[PDB]
């Protein structure tokens, strides 16, 4: 059997409430849980950090980037413990910035541990099935939830409390799980882990990436306060195609201009933001997102920055990340 | 023939656009009036306020109403519309997602079909409506899922309310939740409305936007949570502060379908927080703006929340 | 705290399944009694025809019901009952995905919010109505969406009534459509069903399929059609016979949501066909075995596909 | 610009009716109909048969397969315009039997062409685009419609109605199209076109293969009367995970043993149809149909009758295509 580490982080797959019933609410515990994962791993926990991911943060993702590409060599593939709220978010830093080529495997649960049919024991039990499936590996960083496995990148949380909101919205799952068996008929193309030039090994620390929101008659406030900080990029969740309200327009072309790294997504849930719509991108010094919602756009703004502050370079990795 | 008043707003779909489908005559005597002419990207409080006014006055003049618009902002004008509308006579909202000049462009059959539901006696006393891609929505839960697809406009959370075929509509639901005439909301004497601004979550979210707002003062905010309405630390930190400091919050979520709910992990009373249930951010700020020309009590705004 | 029957048929979900979830204690007083005992890919119309009568005898002697029954058919017996049931208290139908002894198993807390859903005063009047996933369904709309997953119940084309959350539901829809004591089926002296046959189109197809019923002497078929309910040549030929000849023949469709339309590219009238809008062809089958004991007219026949 | 051929054989896309507004309803005359095609492409048109797809036969399959084979060097692409109602089952033909390397389209319409906002036009292009893309190679026989290009084997149609009806709905689409230009990010693993061993290129007709409904009181007189007629093949439509009604289970043991080739699929929309489920598929000689719904199980299964009648094998061909 396969030697499978799981790094534990926190979120509802590690919560608990007062009452089975009520909706108000570590790793060793976790896997005595689910005493079945003797049948398909020799499993190793280790508990990374304790959060609920509504507060993951940049020296989190470091921390787990690292451990992954330090630790390696020393286990045939990783599982991680995540709460569902900013899975996709570190999901696709680790898939832009993990080099091990072994599976790393993202998992959480909708339901605490104490509640009725609780979904995290199932849910583990196919996160470690898929970390040792050998046809797992080269497929990127994985998020599996409700039988299914999904490409890290396309990967998003569609309901706010239903066991089935993991898809892949654009783009669709890699592999459906049945028996303890994946019939993977899917691998990402865009490119990803050792095919990234992203290098976290020696960063201390993140460019800082903040997101605005459009709507009818929005303020142009919270751009400003971000320009004002200094911030080495904004991305815009914009309306429709990516558009934006005209203040917060302003003063993103302003910022762009003053060498703030400037990307449009969009809060539309589907979809691509793209070039060659209402916005003139190249006159702007903008970047499109393309499907890359705006956390995720967050994610691979940061690192680009890492390499170059120029727009276009920023756009030619828009285009293959 | 039902007359029908056509309120053109811009969008990517007055007189020029009517005459473009000839068809229109086959079903209404048509009516048209340019009230403004914007990208939707560029929707406001005073576009919202002339609107309400402009059908709530004409409502005796005409026996239905379908307003043109651009697809970006949509939902957000309808559902202002479904809840300041005092009209029970049909006010249908239509835009296209493809240029007018496009090959397949779905501007004229979207039109034809819009203008079918407006002169529909059955389409009366269900809200405002958005008609698209041969399906009518209700305001409330209408909302654009896709960037470019011209079946982008669905009710995510609830369905539709009737889909239209050969020019007829078999209706087989209506919105529960209290609409047009059974809500308080008057809006005719009104030339503002309040300041509600709208936050994002994500990892390492900054604090700033929403300090800003609170600086400014700003009557709401309306967070667009992660998951299930969570907020990240220091925006937490700060909104907390807002709602004590007299800046109702409204806990929404970013996630596209379902309810940010009570009971979860926010204590919503020790906060003062109200949760948004299914209304995402952008339509969460429309209630919020209404429910504070009304009342700044976040007890009685969350009860608003329940009904409306 | 309500009355609450359980009704067991069967399936991958009724003294031992009630004790297993104690907090049933918490919100009702549960009777169960087996009714039988299938796996519902062996549901028939005796089963149905003793549900019926069971639900719409045993009505005052409590304030709801569940029924425990296989996914497989699960909608079929849902919309027999959301028609020949005559009690207006909630009757809710539940089953689980997984098996009980499976890690997370969904039995245990579908089994809870079924008993939620029935208990709730405000679910009453809307159906017979079916709750899995968190969610209650129209009996009527309600379909099973994926072989496996426990999420694959849906109301595709008109969407849920309602969410539950925490153990109460915030109902937003009801189904237009009649049901219950609103439809004259009454199945309470019949002790069979017309015979309703369904069969298969695709390119090449056997007639074989649908001459065997006819042979038969089956009083209806149900196409499965191709798109918006067309069929193969040979099978259109056979049927275009069957309604002519003593068999009522409805249009329906493979394709997964959407109604089979009239004036499209079947002249219905011209061949004594019935369109079955959004019924899909095991629904189709359900309302014409229904329809036929009340006629054979295929006027009358498409008038009562037009109402339920 | 690419030489690109469109093999017309009818569909909605060739209909029309006596107004744009009711419902009711050549190959040189579609062409100039979409003049942009010279922007990018030079059209040749040729008829192959005119039919309805609810009409689609095996003839029109092999009469496809052949041509396509054999003008393969004679242009850079094909389009094949077809009716919606069995798109999907040719589509999956001519992904299991053609052997150019060159892209394979097919298009269709929802509405008709002389109806208000026809879908046709801008189909017919985005079909051409995608057929002129040198991207689009060795990904398949294709189907583009909505602005969506889709795999030949998963795409299936999901509404009666809408131009949006075209979904892959196990494992999503391939790429989607804007402004004439295609980011793809998927292409199937299931072998396809020169991957597989059918090789229909002499074949006069094709084993015949029916289809059964299941449902609560099914009949069992459909399936018995495929049997009395000596049907080479069977697909259940099965209930859930493809069940079968008691009396149909029974008349299709028999046929097994008999030496009818059985395959369970489901009428359930998505999702595969499993081995180790509820049905002993080795003990019965049956096979599981996956992810293929019934109408494209009949296809492989079809396709597997012209190699073997052994259900082992014939399982493994519906484990590999
Ligand atoms: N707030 C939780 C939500 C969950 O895990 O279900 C988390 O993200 O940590
Ligand atoms: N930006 C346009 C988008 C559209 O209508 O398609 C608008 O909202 O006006
Ligand atoms: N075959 C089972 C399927 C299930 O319930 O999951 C049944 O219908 O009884
Ligand atoms: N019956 C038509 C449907 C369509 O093309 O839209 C066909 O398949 O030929």
């Amino acid at each position: 059997l396969p030697n499978i580490t799981i790094l534990a982080t926190g979120g509802t797959i590690a919560g608990g409430g007062d009452s089975a019933t009520k909706s108000n609410y570590g790793v060793e515990n976790l896997v005595n849980a689910v005493p079945q994962l003797k049948d398909i791993a020799n499993v190793k926990g280790e508990q990374v950090v304790n959060i609920g991911s509504q507060d993951m943060n940049d020296n989190v993702w470091l921390t787990l980037a690292k451990k992954i590409n330090t630790d390696c060599d020393k286990t045939d593939g990783f599982v991680i413990t995540h709460g569902v709220d900013t899975m996709e978010e570190t999901a696709y830093f680790l898939d832009l910035t993990v080099k091990c080529d072994k599976p790393v495997v993202m998992v959480g649960a909708m339901r605490p541990s104490t509640s009725m049919s609780a979904d995290g024991p199932f849910n583990l039990y196919n996160a470690v099935v898929t970390a040792a499936d050998k046809a797992s590996a080269n497929r990127g960083v994985l998020v599996v939830m409700n039988d299914t496995v999904l490409d890290g990148r396309d990967v998003t949380t569609t309901n706010t409390t239903d066991v089935a909101t993991f898809k892949s919205v654009n783009y669709g799952p890699l592999g459906y799980i049945h028996n303890g068996k994946i019939d993977y008929q899917r691998t990402p193309a865009r490119k990803h882990t050792s095919d990234t030039p992203f290098d976290v090994s020696k960063l201390n620390e993140l460019p800082k990436v903040g997101i605005v929101y459009n709507y009818a008659n929005a303020s142009d406030l919270p751009a400003k306060a971000l320009v004002d900080a200094g911030y080495d990029g904004i991305v815009s969740a914009g309306v429709g195609n990516g558009n934006l309200y005209k203040s917060v327009f302003d003063t993103l072309a302003t910022a762009a201009k003053t060498g703030t790294a400037v990307v449009r997504s969009s809060r539309v849930p589907t979809g691509a933001t793209t070039q060659d719509a209402e916005v003139d991108d190249a006159k702007y010094g903008f970047v499109a997102s393309g499907t890359l919602n705006p956390q995720k756009a967050r994610v691979l703004l940061q690192l680009a920055l890492t390499q170059t502050k120029d727009p276009q370079q920023i756009q030619q990795i828009f285009n293959q990340y």
